[PDB]
């Protein structure tokens, strides 16, 4: 791992990274950063500990922020959390490990009116396909994931061909969906919800379905 002072000055500096749409920042819990930084004499105010093992960190944990069995809802940013950019993420999954079992928790940069934040809580959306609307399957996305996107997941879910054409359709209200026509379109353009239901037909071997 990096020497105490050079782990301190580079995520100091990374944490402050401005916020670019479109960039990757990673999730790590305010519990085992608290730690991190009393390891590496983060703050000038605290340098107690600084290199005791009694602090080491250990392999990265965000267990935490987890739902017991997703993240929990109402975490607060610096409170519950602190944002890493990729490069930052990185590097502290290089020095300490990330924790067995878990994976990390990597959200984008989306808008927040003329501001920017990190998306932390992403969207969850119903999707099935037109056969069967009782065999529904949820997935999260990001709403600066597109259409597309969406398409190709459900595409995958249910084992649709690349050759076949298909129509994909949001609900609005019960027996009522609207079409989903522009595959370049933002989840966020689209209007779509959490919980919404989303499903896609086929055209058959000769027409569409719906």
């Amino acid at each position: 791992a990096a020497d105490l002072d050079t782990q301190r000055s580079d995520i100091a500096t990374l944490l402050k990274t401005s916020l670019r749409k479109g960039d990757t920042w990673y999730l790590v819990d305010s519990r085992w950063f608290k730690q991190w930084k009393k390891y590496v004499g983060f703050d000038s105010w605290d340098k107690y500990q600084m290199g005791d093992q009694n602090v080491y960190p250990g392999p990265i944990d965000n267990s935490g922020l987890l739902k017991d069995g997703s993240l929990k809802e109402h975490l607060i940013d610096e409170l519950d959390y602190i944002l890493l950019p990729t490069e930052g993420w990185n590097k502290l999954v290089s020095w300490y490990t990330l924790m067995e079992g878990q994976e990390p928790i990597a959200r984008k940069v989306v808008e927040q009116g003329m501001f920017c934040k990190v998306e932390v809580y992403l969207t969850e959306l119903k999707l099935c396909e037109n056969g069967n609307m009782n065999n529904v399957v949820t997935r999260r996305f990001s709403k600066a994931d597109t259409i597309d996107t969406i398409e190709k997941e459900i595409r995958k879910i249910f084992s649709i061909p690349d050759e076949k054409e298909t129509r994909l359709w949001n609900k609005y209200m019960s027996n009522t969906f609207e079409p989903l026509n522009k595959p370049d379109s933002t989840i966020q353009d689209a209007g779509l919800y959490q919980g919404q239901v989303l499903v896609i037909e086929q055209k058959n071997e000769d027409t569409w379905p719906r």
